[PDB]
């Protein structure tokens, strides 16, 4: 209506129903939009985000739409704190979901989670949009068990320097390729590397990558050409796919289109 652009949600249209917890940007709630539609609401804690830059980018993100990508519905910007409104993912983040042993996953289900994420990443790649921080902690699970990619691109607007450079105590070292750690060279191939680590997290049921190492030791391990190794639940064919994401030379890593074909082949063969 009057006063709200196409990227802007009227917060008065929101009904807050349940607090989901607190993340890095702040509190996340479950609610309804105009009484009928499930939504997630992330309340951006003040001082945490580059808000004017994020809002301009939110206008571009409104045009990103894919079955396996968490849908941005809009932002609430007239106020502090601002809200990010999205489709609701009832089973929470993939990381905690993988760690609940009660699910007793079949490997067929684990590969489907990889395929879910890979389709979303191929879509983002087809739009020349880097995620820049892909990890199981960022993927979400809906009430049907479908995995979708979330938080895409948001690291660009984080003001806490501990998060934004490899020198920082909160940088995702364990998801980063050597050229990121050594030179800060981000590209589609640093998303590819992180996807390989995500595949490892999935088949490891949510273990920390390099769980016996510090970040500093992980960087040295990776820099010397050493890698994660095969999770007990990964077949040889599955391990070949995730390992292909970790070529020291970025240009020898596959695209998300090639990974998708490889994953579909293994689904057929297994
Ligand atoms: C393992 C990670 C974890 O523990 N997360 C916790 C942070 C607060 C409580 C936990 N979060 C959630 O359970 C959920 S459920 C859900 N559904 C939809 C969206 C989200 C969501 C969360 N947390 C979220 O942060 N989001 C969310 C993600 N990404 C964006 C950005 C846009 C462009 C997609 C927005 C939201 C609301």
């Amino acid at each position: 209506g009057l006063g709200y652009g196409s990227w802007e949600i009227d917060p008065k249209d929101l009904t807050f129903l349940k607090e989901l917890g607190t993340g890095q940007f702040g509190v996340v709630k479950y609610g309804k939009w105009r009484g009928q539609y499930d939504v997630a609401i992330k309340m951006i804690k003040e001082g945490s985000m580059s808000e004017d830059e994020f809002i301009e980018e939110a206008k571009v993100m409104m045009n990103l739409s894919h079955e396996k990508l968490v849908q941005l519905y809009g932002v609430c910007t007239k106020q502090r704190p601002i809200f990010i409104i999205t489709e609701y993912m009832a089973n929470g983040c993939l990381l905690n979901y993988l760690r609940e042993m009660r699910h007793r996953f079949q490997t067929q289900q684990l590969l489907e989670m990889c395929k879910d994420v890979c389709e979303a990443m191929e879509y983002l790649e087809s739009k020349q949009f880097l995620h820049r921080d892909l990890a199981a902690r960022n993927c979400l699970v809906n009430d049907q068990g479908v995995v979708k990619v979330s938080d895409f691109g948001l690291s660009r607007y984080v003001l806490d320097d501990e998060y934004t450079s490899s020198v920082g105590s909160k940088f995702p070292v364990r998801w980063s390729p050597p050229e990121v750690l050594m030179y800060s060279k981000f590209s589609s191939k640093s998303d590819i590397w992180a996807f390989g680590v995500l595949m490892w997290e999935i088949y490891s049921l949510g273990k920390m990558p390099y769980e016996r190492f510090t970040n500093s030791e992980t960087a040295e391990h990776i820099a010397q050409g050493l890698r994660l190794y095969r999770p007990h639940l990964a077949s040889e064919k599955v391990y070949t796919i995730m390992y292909s994401c970790w070529h020291e030379k970025a240009d020898e890593r596959p695209t998300f289109k090639i990974l998708l074909s490889n994953i579909l082949d293994v689904m057929d063969e297994e």
